[PDB]
């Protein structure tokens, strides 16, 4: 028997593809090489592509694959179609994969809305612990988007039971208008600073903050970003410049620096690709847990009986029955991918037990903590602790 | 959307409600699917990635009413306040009021409340 699986993408198509396509097939055709996983099932599936927004095309080309019927559905990529897509599921007990944060139903969960993502609240204690230890009762934060505040709650309710006092800074659209704000920096003395945003803006923004020259040894500089090393390297500076951040991809462990390094042997055998500064060819993160993410549904499916076809109606309520024995299986599913171990909690289908591995740039690297759901700020190294002559 | 449909069908000029945004999403999709005005209540979400032509809401507008709560903390001068809400989704109406000690001093005092 085979599987059937089922992904819908909404992108940009006046430009070249996304590549989590790509990380999907390397995937699926990684399973269907070896047969230690199931020997007698080898995993199909069919690939629609469409252009983003209109999401009555989105609720068309689910109908469309609803005919076939699968076991799962990737996508779509954008809350608007995510509404009504996870709504016909639900009337239809159909689980639903998805491999980036939305906005969460608190009005009523929903039980076939299954997400890998580390969360925002972990997140927020994970910078609450780190600002702690570096004992720092002055510090400045600044977004660009009402999603980030929901990053930094624990922060804001943070003087509620502290001394701590917040400077809350926003950025409008466009890159464009950091350029004042950096000179009200230069106004009032600050040298302890967060950029709560997405890794898109990150590599421009340490670009204009070179390009005026504010990084010294005076600053202490910390983002959000959960990967340093997709950002732009440029950081040799002999000027001295404290970098800190997170970081999830797991890099020892050498099979999975060769898993790594076979999806950065395959980038470059196809022609180059133009970027906006971040170096091509190491990993991202919603491309990796989309890696995870194809495992799970492989484990999954590797206690299921062989698939039964289906034909029904997008318009239709009547579920189908291997739906929730699939989703319950799921449920109890936990696993080792390369953003760590993966579980889910018995109330809900948002991820669990996070890796946050707090890293520095000193090489101009080294192990400083990790943090956990399951506990506090572990400080695994207390370092060497270097005096020079 | 089967009421919607069910409406569609009969004919009407438009629709109004429902009172839950949860459902209105599903209501405009249908609505504009073939660009029928819709009539909203009271507060949606915007359509903050693509844009909608066809959204009638008559309720007031966030950023009114924190410019007005903004003009009378600062006619009345107090320099010390403090703020209490009942959430994060609470606090997007007020997001400019923590804003304004940037171009001011005031000492503001941020508190949560519990769904208790």
């Amino acid at each position: 028997q085979v599987l059937r699986i089922g992904g819908i993408f909404e992108t940009v198509e006046n430009e070249p593809v996304n590549v989590e396509e790509l990380a999907f097939k390397f995937a699926v055709t990684s399973i269907n090489r070896n047969r230690t996983l199931m020997p007698n099932t080898t995993l199909t599936y069919d690939i629609q592509r469409i252009n983003l927004f209109d999401s009555f095309e989105a609720s068309r080309r689910a109908c469309d694959q609803l005919a076939l019927g699968v076991a799962a559905l990737f996508g779509p990529s954008h809350s608007s179609s995510v509404s009504a897509v996870q709504s016909i599921c639900n009337a239809l007990e159909v689980p639903h994969i998805q491999t980036r944060w939305k906005h969460p139903s608190v009005d009523s969960r929903d039980l076939f809305y299954i997400n890998l993502y580390p969360d925002y609240a972990a997140i927020s204690r994970a910078v609450l612990d780190l600002v702690l230890y570096y004992n720092w009762k002055t510090v400045t934060v600044v977004y660009e988007d009402s999603t980030g505040l929901i990053r930094l709650q624990e922060l804001i309710k943070a003087p509620s039971r502290y001394n701590i006092k917040i400077k809350i800074r926003q950025l409008p659209p466009a890159n464009k208008d950091a350029k004042p704000l950096l000179k009200e920096m230069k106004k009032s003395k600050e040298f302890y600073v967060i950029f709560d945003c997405s890794h898109e803006t990150a590599a421009e923004i340490l670009k204009q903050i070179l390009f005026m020259g504010m990084m010294t040894e005076y600053y202490h500089y910390f983002f959000t970003t959960l990967d340093l090393f997709a950002l732009d390297l440029e950081l040799y500076r002999y000027s001295g410049v404290n970098m800190t951040g997170f970081r999830l991809l797991n890099i020892d462990n050498p099979h999975v620096s060769s898993i790594i390094e076979k999806w950065s042997m395959e980038r470059l055998q196809a022609p180059p690709r133009p970027e906006t500064g971040l170096l091509d060819g190491m990993m991202t993160t919603e491309a990796a847990l989309m890696y995870d993410a194809v495992y799970m549904v492989a484990i999954a499916s590797h206690r299921a009986s062989q698939l039964t076809v289906s034909s029904l109606q997008c318009h239709r309520h009547k579920p189908w029955r291997l739906g929730p024995r699939f989703m319950n299986l799921i449920k109890e599913a936990r696993w080792d991918g390369l953003t760590g171990r993966i579980t889910f909690n018995k109330t809900d289908g948002l991820r669990k037990d996070f890796d946050l591995d707090i890293i520095s740039l000193k090489e101009e690297w080294k192990k400083i903590g990790i943090w956990n759901s399951n506990s506090g700020l572990n400080m695994t190294d207390g370092n060497r602790d270097r005096s020079n002559n």
